[PDB]
């Protein structure tokens, strides 16, 4: 479990400073362990921040999924972002980052494409469950829906980040309500 | 007109070449004028850059406008790129260049953004036709759906950007018949 051990500490260091504090020295350091057992258990720093990484979104999962929710519709707004947990401000801080390293970091780019199916895939499961359990529709299928709801939450986080005139971001929560309403009623 | 030649040669680089290839030099000579005479009437390389990226943009409008609907759902579909016509492929092939340009230019981040609320103000002026015409429903105002139009369409080309392994990007105009859809009929 030592190299489990120098996995926790490259999460931590994640979690609060980001990717580019992750290098080798500074890991080793946190875990109490070798520069070079650190390159024993993992084929370069890359490898070691993506799979950080993919832990940590795990972990991102594993807590949503102790919110407590009555309903499908509830806990897709959870899944999609739209309530603001305080306690994931530092796991989506990183999910951020790693967008932007996808186009320099090969490994990076590979893990953010991986937890990008994993929620798509979250999505599908809330959403069939639903219909299973007679509170949403089905006018369309499940894997459709669910693409259709990660587009519309990156591209109206994305046109947030351009920081136009007529747009509130507080609007994100009644705008991802009604496009959930539409889809699945 | 001398400034308007000028102009016009810039965006014909552009169409053709990106906006790297837009030095004062290159448009000079387009021109047939001095670099002399390029910077007394641009304030900067980067001014006629982004002066010319909205000429262009104003000229895919005029040009979008020619092609012949019979209803506001045609028009739309047109609107949100889901129709691909040839003439426009270097137009949004600069678009989606300056969308990269946002983040070390500052006059093409301000154009850009000039440019967004137009294609937004042409989205609410398709509604609001539509509506009025009896052929939309009016569930929610026009300014609302028109973002979420735009984000959507946005955030499902993003997401094509990522290479994933079970999304086809032949499936554009579907979805977005889909959500035009539900969101006006």
């Amino acid at each position: 479990q030592r190299r489990e051990m120098i996995l926790q500490a490259a999460m931590q260091i994640a979690l609060a400073e980001g990717f580019t504090a992750m290098t080798v020295r500074r890991i080793a350091t946190e875990a109490q362990t070798s520069t070079g057992q650190v390159h024993h258990h993992f084929s370069s720093a890359s490898h070691l921040k993506a799979e950080a990484f993919l832990k940590l979104m795990e972990q991102l999962d594993e807590i949503e999924q102790t919110l407590q929710t009555t309903s499908q519709f509830q806990r897709l707004f959870i899944l999609l972002g739209a309530e603001n947990i305080d306690r994931l401000q530092p796991y989506l801080r990183l999910w951020n980052e790693a967008e932007l390293l996808i186009e320099q970091d090969i490994e990076i780019q590979k893990a953010y494409n991986l937890a990008m199916q994993s929620w798509h895939q979250a999505i599908v499961q809330s959403i069939e469950c639903g219909q299973k359990e007679g509170e949403f529709k089905n006018r369309s299928n499940s894997t459709d829906i669910a693409w259709r709801l990660i587009a519309f939450v990156c591209g109206l986080e994305g046109i947030y980040k351009l920081g136009l005139q007529g747009l509130a971001e507080e609007d994100f929560k009644r705008h991802t309500e009604a496009i959930i309403r539409l889809e699945l009623l």
